[PDB]
RNA sequence: AUUAAGACAUUCGUGAGUGAUUUAUUUCCAUGAAGUGGCGU
């Protein structure tokens, strides 16, 4: 809702737009007659640009033990800087969904040349929109290990 | 000399044509770079 017009979204909708986008089939094992480019490919994200400073650093997790009383055990590893620029690609397309369910571009192009093309049932993804949904999830959780406590939180460039 | 003698079941003919070992899956989970002061009463 937030990153796109649309005002109202069902359970099945969602399940739908996920398996799309992810599974690029239906909630089933039934395969949608997609166009080459209406796939969601997930490329690798790569360092860009460390602006003045090295992209690599040395840091430290020292876990203490169950016994307080016996000594620590530093451990030493390899993390990527603070102000680096991480840049992602992805090759995203519209996803159509009529009715529930995820319509081709053609098919959608069908469904609206009907007579009884119901506005209402229509919903429209655009790969701008499903950018920003990918990057406000990043923005939340972030990426790579020990997210839980803290390692890998991006902030806007 | 006898319903007999002669007569290759043979000629031509691609196991070939279409087909993505592909789809789904976070190398992640837990973890304090920490602990302690000592002597000169």
């Amino acid at each position: 809702i937030e990153v796109t017009n649309i005002n109202e979204i069902s359970d099945t909708e969602i399940q739908a737009l996920e398996y799309a986008i992810f599974t690029n089939s239906t909630p089933s094992g039934k395969t949608i007659e997609f166009s080459l480019e209406e796939k969601d490919v997930f490329y690798d994200a790569f360092v860009a640009d460390s602006k003045d400073g090295v992209m690599l650093s040395d840091d430290y997790i020292t876990p203490h033990g169950e016994n307080p009383l016996k000594d620590p055990k530093p451990i030493l590893f390899l993390k990527i800087r603070p102000d680096v620029t991480i840049n992602f690609y992805f090759k995203l397309c519209t996803t159509h969904l009529y009715k529930e369910k995820v319509c081709s571009s053609k098919q959608i192009e069908e469904i609206k040349k009907q007579n009884d093309f119901s506005s209402s049932d229509y919903k429209m993804i655009t790969a701008h929109q499903k950018r920003n949904l990918f990057e406000k999830i990043l923005l939340c959780i972030g990426i790579g290990a020990k997210t839980n406590i803290g390692y890998g939180q991006l902030k806007k460039l």
